[PDB]
């Protein structure tokens, strides 16, 4: 579980969005596993605006923050889960690291701010949904 809170926006994994998020929907992309909903209070997370490939992610299944190298956002074939069939997930970055379903929403951060959230995993890899291209989160 987990979310990014920036301005009057809440960024969550689409497969973990609640009743309240869908009713106050701003934007959603199934292929990215992202959903943004409006909020009444202002958030304090800063979104990174960079092309960093090193950062630190939070892994709740280990209660630990791990430093990782990650690939640039791409279109990657992801195996079927209970939430989506087997498909090409877009704007996805991979790192060698531990992750379990319940780790989705864990933040990946660089020196410039929030890079993305845990969205996929398996075979000793963790996948993060990039949010650095969503420039409208800043305004
Ligand atoms: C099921 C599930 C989770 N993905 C749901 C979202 C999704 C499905 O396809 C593309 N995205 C998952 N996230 N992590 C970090 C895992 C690690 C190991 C095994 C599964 C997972
Ligand atoms: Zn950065």
């Amino acid at each position: 579980s987990g979310a990014i809170y920036v301005g009057n926006y809440r960024v969550v994994n689409r497969h973990l969005a609640t009743h309240n998020d869908w009713a106050n929907l701003v934007w959603e992309d199934s292929s990215r596993d992202l959903l943004v909903s409006s909020t009444t209070a202002q958030g304090c997370d800063t979104i990174a605006r960079c092309d960093c490939q090193t950062g630190v992610y939070y892994c709740s299944s280990r209660r630990k923050h791990y430093p990782v190298s990650f690939s640039k956002p791409s279109l990657i074939f992801v195996e079927a889960s209970e939430y989506y069939p087997a498909r090409y997930q877009s704007h996805l970055m991979l790192a060698v690291g531990h992750s379990e379903p319940g780790d989705c929403g864990g933040i990946l951060r660089c020196q410039h701010g929030v890079v993305g959230i845990v969205s996929t995993g398996g075979n000793g890899l963790v996948g993060f949904a990039d949010v650095r291209d969503l420039l409208w989160l800043d305004e």
